[PDB]
């Protein structure tokens, strides 16, 4: 299996890394693992203006007022149950959101905080038939209301939520409220399963607490219970959400008709779905155990045709030490992380379901060192029921001198491992910033980009009706207008040049900057940096980009195009002439 | 033969340090060579998110007035030298948009002082004296304004428009002066004395639109008698521009007469770089619009400014033709030059003495080889270029338009930094790299001229404002977890062992101004932790015996988590806490 990209080559995967910590998307190429681009999402990107311009702040919304974001879970839209290259989804523990990258752009086009939770930390996609929905687990139980009256986590109003979003509105479609907590989730191959870890059945605070019971639980909602519920009406809503909300708690050992409760051990974190549609498997971290929840017994357990939830239980090997995270090769393995044993165990499911009945086999198969504590690990396709078994990224905490040191930050080792073989080989270490702690990869066919925007785009389509309203085409037109203590500058470029190459206000008037980036070709982007006052954006071809910032400086103030567009780039510039305040009216 | 290998596998490493400019996303990269991977981002003027640079106030406090901005536009890093080589003690690079020249310390690959320039706009070049030591950064300012710039007068043709040279002090951050220029500066080196500097001008029109910009035959390269400067600093002939004390010294023509401090040698033609080689026998100009690179005899400027040579143009030995657009150049200390060429989309090697011999007369092929390129060369590095040990190596060509270089990542591409090996007598393309911003430049270190920490020393510079602070509260930062009540204002302090927060849980009022200061008393090297606190927008990191701190209005009443969020321990997704707030 090609290993290496020479000059010239190209990549066969796209890989799709959470920025972890930093709050980006990150796109690499597989198996060069270059870096390619990087997605700001929850960052300030000084490059691109994202978190600066104006479209990208109108997408954010009021959490635009946030600079940071702690990503973990990117993964890609289904149609029934293989990726089809339309948007990526990823989550913010850090400020309850979650983000809509659109993958022909290659730009988050929507974002929505969470309502009435705190941590958004799992997130997967509904598979099939399609993904309709994107869920999210919120990690931390909190009071409702959160108004400072009660601040007890077993108080019968403080719990946390399993959160539904539309995936194409991007808008809630409604919440379930579990016991315990959420950590990880999967969804089924056919709709009407998810499924959720938990480490906190024991709604603690406390180090210890957290760690007393035997077995927390994976909790199974019944999405198409749900459902029904919400068409009938039969729901609540908390504050002022209108989000649909429904109880999935127990009721004195009664269950509601939304979740089972199927008690694991212990502490569990990941939550894999097998891309043979199969099994729900949860990595038991302080169990040295994974538990295979069989999805066709699921409907037997929603309907009581078993007396105790571990019916559905299958499969419990003992594995190793700290098993994290599970993938697949869609050959009858699966690959599990061992964060303390530090290494990668390849075991085959159908041997360990039948030494689960008591025959006595070897499941076994493999066992790779990695360097070292491994989290997360993804194999190419994993997600799908195309697994196709090629490549696979173990995602280790502790890279220790695997490298260069840099000081006292090290980098997470995100090791390359080709499993085509019935022997797993580590190929490449790849040393990464700020924690991705996961990835997804996909087929260089199964992404679709652009390279010149179309000028519909919604993306800036509120831009192009602020514009309307001043009477402007955004194509042709270079114009200053005035507005009170409003300026509104409408310029188009092309290389070399700034359609409006100076312009003058008064010292405090509001100043919006709108660039339309009019020439024809790829890969001609253009940049607009106001010297000194903390501005600077990029427009791309046919793109139109916008910023706003207050002209408080007098005098003469330079503008340049920051991005190398042409080979007189460094000529491509302007001048903002600001009048004096005390040359003007003077208001107070 | 040029052979060297260019896999790092598994378990082996990096044979340099690569320190990149993170462009007009902000911060430093370093990567290891020649694997060209990323092995840590510096935060610099990037609000980074990770480790909370932006936010904590040790940042903030570094960054002054100027953490307001959360942007930077990044082109040239330097390591700084003794005696002509890197002594791996700091990096320093350039803020374009925002007029800024930071310092990152090696040891620790953090960003530890930060200036804003006076009186200037646009830092774009930036270069390190050599010689006896980086006593002085040498700093661009692009862009011609008034003086004062009050509004009065724009017009950039007045008698008080113009720019200057800045010369920052290393070790301080402070400035030491500034030179006024006529025209404007792009790209600086400095010689192996100490003596002289030297910079590109392109705008010698002082022209705003592009066509007069290019009006001029030929700019100059201005050399600059540092010496000189020194000298009417220390007998005080000098003046001060607005509020700065820093000395301004008239760097101009008057009425064609040369100041003491410059004297300007024609150049043509909006020249670009401006690259002393490692013999430092030359100060070399990149023709740009002419398809040359000039060479300035460093051994001529003395008798130049003495007033002994009948033209400026004397101190010229060398003009070789080379191709289309000539942008900068670099050196394999084996008497090679190697010049990007952005429109022929090449690295020219070519022989420097064959080429001084050739501008006498003598016909002699001083170009060696050209390499192709992809696409459209800006800047380009060897190995210890910037050092009297260039050691002939490594190359990087910084190449802007990636075209079809790598896989389509919809409308924004790519950089293309290509390394090329030049050990041998033929450049040997080796490997593609994709970067994030355009780069535009980077430096190389050989491994053993970088030494860096893996523990934080207690008594560190970089948060010894924050160990001053817990003085006047009476707190033993490596030991306490207090919660100190004053006013609104709340400061937590505590230390942090993987897997538990010293201080798990603290209750405040709406509207408390709070400060948290964490102070990781982990001995173990790589066992960094987080301080997340949801839904306020406060993030930072704290490696094994750093303390770091950050302040916020708890606006929301109820209860709010907060938790680590580097894995730092298996139990690293229970190491939480709780700020519980009472209404108001
Ligand atoms: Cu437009 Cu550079
Ligand atoms: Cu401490 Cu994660
Ligand atoms: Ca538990
Ligand atoms: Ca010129
Ligand atoms: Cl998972
Ligand atoms: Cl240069
Ligand atoms: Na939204
Ligand atoms: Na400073």
């Amino acid at each position: 299996q090609k290993i290496h990209v020479g000059p010239g080559e190209l990549d066969d995967y796209y890989g799709f890394w959470s920025g972890g910590h930093q709050g980006e998307v990150r796109v690499l190429g597989v198996p060069s693992m270059r870096e390619l681009m990087r997605i700001p999402v929850f960052n300030v990107d000084s490059a691109t203006g994202w978190g600066l311009t104006n479209e990208s702040r109108h997408i954010m919304g009021d959490s635009a007022k946030f600079l940071n974001g702690d990503c973990h879970a990117p993964h890609i839209s289904m149609t029934d149950g293989k990726y089809d290259g339309k948007y990526l989804f990823i989550n913010d523990k850090a400020n309850s959101r979650v983000a809509r990258i659109r993958l022909d752009i290659m730009k988050c086009d929507k974002m929505i905080t969470v309502p009435n939770v705190q941590a958004i930390h799992g997130l997967r996609l509904q598979k099939v038939p399609h993904t309709k929905y994107v869920f999210a687990n919120a990690e931390f139980i909190i009071p409702h209301p959160n108004d400072g009256k009660v601040f007890d986590l077993q108080d019968e109003n403080s719990y946390t939520m399993y959160n539904a979003i539309d995936a194409e509105t991007m808008e809630m479609a409604f919440q379930v409220i579990v016991d315990g907590n959420l950590d990880n989730t999967d969804a089924d191959y056919t709709g009407r399963f998810a499924a959720a870890t938990c480490y906190n059945s024991e709604k603690a605070f406390d180090l210890g607490g957290m760690m007393r019971n035997e077995r927390d639980w994976v909790v199974v909602f019944d999405i198409h219970a749900v459902e029904a519920a919400v068409k009938a009406g039969d729901f609540i809503t908390l504050g002022d959400s209108k989000t649909p909300v429904l109880d999935g708690r127990k009721k004195d050992g009664k269950d509601s008709k939304f979740t089972r409760y199927v008690p694991v051990p212990k502490n569990p974190h990941g939550c894999n779905t097998s891309s043979d549609g199969k099994y729900f498997i949860a990595a038991g971290k302080l169990s040295p155990t994974c538990s295979m929840i069989a999805i066709d017994k699921l409907p037997d357990l929603f309907a009581g045709k078993l007396a105790d939830p571990r019916d559905v239980i299958v499969g419990e090997p003992e594995l190793g030490l700290g098993p994290l995270h599970t993938t697949f090769d869609g050959r009858g393995n699966a690959y599990t992380t061992l964060f303390i044993d530090s290494q990668v165990v390849k075991w085959n499911m159908e041997e360990a379901v039948r030494a689960y009945k008591g025959e006595k086999v070897n499941y076994i198969k493999q066992k790779l060192d990695v360097h070292y504590q491994p989290g997360h690990l993804h194999a190419s396709l994993c997600e799908t029921n195309e697994a196709d078994g090629k490549w696979l990224v173990a995602l280790s905490k502790f890279s220790k001198d695997r490298f260069l040191p840099v000081g006292p930050l090290h980098p997470e080792n995100d090791q390359l491992i080709d499993i085509s073989g019935d022997e797993m080989k580590l190929v490449h270490d790849g040393p990464t910033f700020a924690e991705p702690h996961d990835c997804i990869m996909a087929r260089r066919d199964q992404i679709k980009t652009k390279k010149i925007w179309d000028r519909n785009d919604p993306f800036f389509a509120p831009t192009v009706e602020m514009a309307k309203k001043d009477g402007i085409n955004l194509d042709t037109d270079n114009k200053v207008i005035r507005d009170g203590n409003k300026v509104r500058v409408y310029m188009t470029s092309m290389a070399p040049a700034f359609g409006v190459q100076e312009f003058t206000v008064k010292q405090g008037d509001e100043v919006t900057v709108t660039i339309t980036n009019i020439d024809q070709i790829e890969d001609v982007s253009h940049g607009f940096v106001v010297v000194n006052h903390g501005v600077s954006m990029e427009i791309s071809p046919q793109q139109t980009s916008s910023i706003t910032f207050v002209a408080d400086k007098p005098g003469l103030h330079w503008y340049y195009c920051s991005w190398f567009c042409h080979a007189l780039h460094m000529e491509m510039v302007g001048r903002m002439m600001v009048e004096p305040a005390w040359s003007h009216p003077q208001f107070e």
